[PDB]
């Protein structure tokens, strides 16, 4: 009655199934910087955990008319799971029905292009359509746009919940296809961390272009007031300060890169 | 009731206006900071007056007297309500005060003149013909005395036995040594620092390498304090928002000098 349940998604470099994951079992069948950080939180807290892939495969989001929420976000609130760790981000939302611990990760969101494009920055997008751009069809990525106040970002959420041919996405997998083969004539926005891995992959014709727009970060989640916050928290202080945090970014996303 | 706001003087984030003498309260005070205070106070909606911290200090304890100093010090002792400032949230801290998420987020860099054959941490660790140093105060420092890591280690072993002291007293001191030091002399300090004295004049200075760690400024309140969730959803919003980036531009790039 004291295993943690801890909900996760299925999404690379954070959660993968080991090439041999059918003769595995249990947390043995992942792999992943998220797999690896888990293992270092419940050392330090001392608690027995199983990962488990959120059932919807959706982050968290919050239906206007209901208030529903679904995705990992959902579990920890309607008493699925006892905790998330994944690459989920902090947001103002989300703060409000659950806990966050201190950041494990930073990040914002940043542009996708073809490799040997023009660079394009926010602005640039923002100001032509020749060049389509778009986001993940939900998260905190596409939430970002609609709820921020700046002009060039508000410009931009008019452009693209407009776009007839719909520039949105459902997977990341499906953004980076769609600017692999739109020869430059498609620019995908997504978060930073997710730009430099695939960067580090093949066939390595994509490049994160430009600053980020914006600063956040990923942060693990409990249902709000678990007393497995403050513990959890303490223990993403002490790994960062150790450096250790470091040591997984580079270890699932450059020592294994293939594009030099 | 008042809220009383501890920060410290430090560029841009809090100065006293040029003619700031012929004024009071608050209006005494401009920057970062001080935008931001504003921006909280009316998200939270309370009054609030801006406070100096008395020692001058960011926040750490004495290891013999077990005795906070600096603005974690006003906060753990009941000498101020909330701290607004560039705080970096560290797990010492974390346990005796409430940290909102992150404001701004930065890690330790390099800070070098134009010209000087220098790289990387690894590159200065590896010689001492180009001198280096940090805050004598801060959590900089001390990311260098606690650390346990090779590099850093050498770093460190190498700073505090440095015979000239490669220690500063304050940013201005370690910048005008950068400045003065005809590129013997290399300034670890805060990222966004690092690029807001990039923005300023003569613009002979610059930043080498990525980061040695990844943190970020939270806003303090003490421990248990009401003021901590309100506050911390204030920052998230304003994030969100994107007015924190709106000040960062303002009091970095607006109002920069090196065109
Ligand atoms: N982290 C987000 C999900 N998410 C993920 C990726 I990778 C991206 O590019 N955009 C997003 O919104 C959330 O928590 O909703
Ligand atoms: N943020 C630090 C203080 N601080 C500030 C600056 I500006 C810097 O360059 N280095 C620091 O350690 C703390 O909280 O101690």
């Amino acid at each position: 009655n004291k295993t943690v349940v801890v909900t996760t998604i299925l999404e690379s470099p954070y959660v993968m199934m080991k090439k041999n994951h059918e003769m595995l079992e249990g947390n043995e069948r992942y792999e992943g910087y998220c797999v690896d950080l888990a293992a270092e939180i419940a050392k330090h807290c001392g608690f027995k955990y199983k990962l488990t892939i959120v059932g919807d495969g959706k982050y968290g989001a919050r239906d206007a008319d209901t208030k529903i929420w679904n995705g990992m976000v959902g579990e920890l609130v309607y008493g699925k799971a006892d905790i998330a760790i994944a690459p989920l981000t902090i947001t103002l939302v989300r703060e409000e029905v659950i806990d966050f611990s201190k950041p494990f990760m930073s990040l914002g969101i940043s542009i996708m292009i073809k490799k040997g494009t023009p660079i394009e920055s926010a602005e640039d997008l923002s100001k032509q359509t020749e060049i389509a751009y778009g986001t993940l069809d939900s998260g905190s990525t596409k939430e970002f746009f609609r709820r921020s106040k700046i002009a060039v970002f508000d410009k931009m959420w008019t452009y693209m919940r407009s776009a007839e041919p719909s520039v949105f996405v459902r997977t990341t997998a499906e953004g980076v296809a769609r600017v692999r083969k739109s020869k430059g004539k498609y620019a995908y926005l997504l978060e930073s961390t997710m730009n430099e891995y695939i960067e580090q992959r093949k066939p390595c014709d994509t490049m994160k272009v430009g600053g980020n727009l914006d600063s956040k970060g990923y942060g693990i989640a409990t249902p709000k007031g678990s007393s497995l916050g403050n513990a959890v928290n303490l223990a993403v202080l002490k790994l960062n300060e150790q450096g250790l945090l470091d040591k997984l970014k580079n270890k699932w996303w450059y020592d294994k890169g293939e594009c030099g």
